């Protein structure tokens, strides 16, 4: 399972309408899950500064069971999602920063349970 | 010390009011803390998908010093954080989310130190 | 690099304006890093409890490569933001909560890559 939190200045009426789905079904396909094992919350009209700087910016964080957990693996992440992120927002790729947090199952809870026990 | 921040797509005008003091005291009763050792953000009006989906959702991240770290402990506060939300927000156990978080006392900043040192 | 968020129940109207300018500086200050490698979100109009209390409140989340992993630094670093929010928000030092967390240098997206490659 994977979830993304993506934090932006950009007002609401500036961010392209429906990338909350494109950048699921984008993690999906670079992190390796199918479109229904993945999360994504967008956080527009944020008041941010990026790198000291308050020019339109974006910050992604990326959690996950098991695919997130070494330089390798997130440098190939990095790559897709800077690509993906800078068209959608039309944003500089130093105007990006992103956050990878392994999970593991007994963290996360799932129709009244936890992941370990399903 | 409990931290819970819930995320939904649910409009602020469509949230019960109160939720965060609601949901306080859940946290409280479940976690096994007085209600002023609780803290609640609730964050509504946001984009999100959730298992693929932007349909009504939430997510919740529950972070706390000692109780959150064993399967056995979170899927009992799941089991309990479910039935709270999904009654109070009108979502089916499929639209929410849990992760949780464990704390330590040197991670907490509180009156100018840390818990460490309280 | 160090990330801050920041969350609030005061309204945007009430948040001094330009104060994720001045706590990314603090911040660089504080943690011992130039302004260009210091971020900060700042998320108004929320609605939260602190400590069990809906009266105006903020949470601070400080995450870094580094200086965050101990109580002593902790402390000296919750002295100084306690300063900087207290005064710039009007609070009272019981309605400010941070948490700290350290970070890694594959966990950082940066220009496509991760830090550990830069
Ligand atoms: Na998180
Ligand atoms: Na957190
Ligand atoms: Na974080």
């Amino acid at each position: 399972m994977g979830f993304l939190e993506l934090d932006t200045n950009l007002p609401a009426n500036r961010v392209p309408a429906g990338l909350e789905k494109r950048l699921c079904a984008a993690a999906a396909s670079i992190l390796g899950k199918p479109a229904d094992r993945v999360n994504v919350t967008v956080r527009p009209g944020l008041a941010m500064a990026l790198s000291g700087s308050t020019e339109p910016c974006a910050q992604l964080s990326i959690s996950s069971i098991g695919v997130v957990g070494t330089a390798e693996d997130n440098r190939s992440h990095s790559a897709h999602f800077f690509e993906f992120l800078t068209k959608e927002l039309a944003l500089g790729q130093d105007r990006i920063l992103i956050r990878f947090f392994p999970l593991e199952s007994w963290q996360i809870g799932k129709i009244g349970t936890v992941m370990t026990f399903l």
